This record gives structure tokens, C-alpha cells and sequence, in this order.
């Protein structure tokens, strides 16, 4: 089933790509609609990132969580 | 640039899984308006599952080709 295959590249991509800042967590997420946001950073780096004052890592990707549009 | 890891992903998506009746012909896409839509198989297996009747195949999975929505 074509939606499955969606979801299992979803799964996949949140897994094997992790904070863009610490390179370990996981990144931070929000549905949205019918897309799935992986924003850059997990939480703990993005506040952190408010704190010291830096922008340049923030960021999402948007994902239609569906096969077909 | 958040569009160009979304682009990335694609290009990646594309390369590492193949036509699924064949598994190895690239798969047949298109452009539709925002989206990339990549069929489930390439174009010599779609044509030739039409003549041997087989639907089991057919398919696809559309994909926003931007970061943001
Ligand atoms: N964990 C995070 N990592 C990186 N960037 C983030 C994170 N959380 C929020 N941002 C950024 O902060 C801004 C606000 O995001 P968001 O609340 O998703 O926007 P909207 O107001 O459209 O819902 C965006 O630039 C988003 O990329
Ligand atoms: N190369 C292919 N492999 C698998 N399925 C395909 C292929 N080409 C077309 N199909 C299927 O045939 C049908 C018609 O597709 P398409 O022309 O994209 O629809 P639309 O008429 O909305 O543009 C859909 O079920 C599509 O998945
Ligand atoms: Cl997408
Ligand atoms: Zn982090
Ligand atoms: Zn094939």
C-alpha cells in the first residue's frame, strides 16, 4: 500500500538524520495539516540557540504525509 | 539552505530504491505543479504489466519537492 510506503521513508528520515547542532537527539517535530515538520534542531538546541543568540541553524522540512496529493 | 535538504532527500529517495517489479531500472516520475510524483515502477515495467494484466503494481508516491508549505 502506497500511503505505507510514505510513512516508512518518514520513519526512516526522522531516524537517520538527527539534530543538525548536537548530531545526537533527535530533531523536533509538529503535524501540521496533512504535513509532518522536521524542524533542523531537537528542542534543547533550539532554546539553547535563543539563548547564545544564534539563528543559523534554524530551519524545517515540511513532509506530505500521504502517497498521493 | 532548507530547500536543498529537501531536494537532497529526493535526489537520495530516487537513487536508492528501484523500480519495484524489476529492482533495477530507476522509476518512471513527474512534475505535478509542486509536487514530484515517482511511480512505482520504471516505464518498460507499467507498460508491460498493462499487457500481462497485472495491477498489482501500480502506484505511486508524490512528494513535495519544497521545505516549506
Ligand atoms: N527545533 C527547531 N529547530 C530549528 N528551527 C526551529 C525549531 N523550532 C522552531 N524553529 C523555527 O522557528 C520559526 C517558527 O516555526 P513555526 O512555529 O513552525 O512557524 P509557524 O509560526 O508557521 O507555525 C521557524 O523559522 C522554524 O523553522
Ligand atoms: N510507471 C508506473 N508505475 C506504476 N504505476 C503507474 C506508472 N505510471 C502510471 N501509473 C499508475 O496509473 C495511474 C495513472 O497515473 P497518473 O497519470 O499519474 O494519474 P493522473 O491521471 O492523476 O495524472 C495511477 O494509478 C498511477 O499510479
Ligand atoms: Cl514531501
Ligand atoms: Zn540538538
Ligand atoms: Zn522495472
Amino acid at each position: 500500500d502506497d500511503d505505507d510506503k510514505k510513512t516508512n521513508w518518514l520513519k526512516r528520515i526522522y531516524r537517520v538524520r538527527p539534530c543538525v547542532k548536537c548530531k545526537v537527539a533527535p530533531r523536533d517535530w509538529k503535524v501540521k495539516n496533512k504535513h509532518l515538520r522536521i524542524y533542523n534542531m531537537c528542542k534543547t538546541c533550539f532554546n539553547n540557540s535563543i539563548d547564545i543568540g544564534d539563528d543559523t541553524y534554524h530551519g524545517h522540512v515540511d513532509w506530505l504525509m500521504y502517497a498521493d496529493s
